[PDB]
């Protein structure tokens, strides 16, 4: 990771909170392309004093992601390190994440574009699939709108996947618990069961967030309730617009190694 001066950040708005993380807008100043100076909008993670303990964790999962590219993959600018915080320097997307945009815009979204953003997520998904490598925290919120669908033009709506954030291998089973259902239930048993299956199951949770105009499924439900819902093994129930739900209980499968493969899921999106 490039490390870059606190001299050279400005610290804007808040924009709210991660897990053991705070958010703000801001701006770098850089020599960027020919030479010429930029001053670029950007996106400020910031560890927590507090839970410096998991400043490790937050940065190697960054890191592994951004060793990779791929356009489905938010960009890291590098990390600032010049002070009392760890901060993450990350591209800032105009529109945010998923699940407050669908909220927003709940009325005005048909079945055509959750199906291309669909699309989209399965083909980073595949992509880290390939190569191996373990997200573990996919969900709405870690989804960010590039761009707008824009019907005078054709042309669809286009989202990045950000990067994982602490691995629920070292967070605290309150948090893992309150995370139901996107954390498996072989999860919730043990952190250490985290593979490959995990973003399996937690894509399809995603699934129902995309279906459901943003709702989280489950919010009724207490942290006890929550793992009661997978003792007794259930199934979230059919989003509203349904003609996903096969899919996403195709996902959710409580066997692990039964899980498809995104390969043949991406096949399941362009059946329809
Ligand atoms: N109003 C407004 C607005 C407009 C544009 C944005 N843009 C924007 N650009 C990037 N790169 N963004 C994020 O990475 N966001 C984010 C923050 C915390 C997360 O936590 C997950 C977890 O830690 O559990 C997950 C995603 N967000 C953000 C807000």
């Amino acid at each position: 990771f490039h490390k870059i001066r606190n001299e050279d950040l400005i610290f804007n708005e808040s924009l709210g909170q991660g897990t053991f993380t705070k958010i703000f807008k801001g701006v770098r100043r850089e020599v960027g392309d020919y030479g010429q100076l930029h001053e670029t909008e950007v996106l400020l993670k910031v560890l927590d004093k507090a839970h410096r303990n998991y400043s490790e964790s937050f940065f190697e999962a960054a890191s592994m992601m951004s060793k990779l590219s791929h356009k489905h993959l938010v960009l890291n600018y590098g990390v600032c390190v010049c002070g009392d915080e760890n901060i993450l320097v990350q591209e800032f997307v105009k529109f945010g994440s998923l699940d407050t945009y669908l909220k927003k815009n709940k009325n005005c979204i048909n079945i055509l574009w959750k199906l291309e953003v669909a699309k989209q997520l399965a083909a980073a998904m595949h992509f880290l699939e390939e190569n191996t490598l373990i997200h573990g925290n996919v969900c709405a919120k870690n989804i960010l709108l590039i761009r707008e669908e824009d019907r005078k033009t054709g042309n669809p709506p286009f989202i990045k996947l950000s990067d994982p954030g602490i691995s629920i291998t070292v967070l605290p089973k309150d948090i893992l618990q309150e995370r139901i259902p996107w954390v498996p239930p072989e999860c919730i048993e043990n952190p250490k069961n985290l593979n490959l299956a995990t973003d399996k199951w937690s894509f399809g949770t995603t699934l129902w967030e995309i279906c459901s105009g943003g709702d989280k499924p489950l919010s009724a439900l207490d942290s006890q309730r929550k793992l009661q819902f997978y003792e007794d093994r259930h199934q979230l129930p059919a989003p509203k617009a349904a003609e996903l739900a096969n899919l996403i209980n195709n996902c959710m499968d409580y066997e692990p190694d039964h899980r498809p493969s995104f390969r043949a899921i991406i096949r399941d999106l362009n059946s329809l």
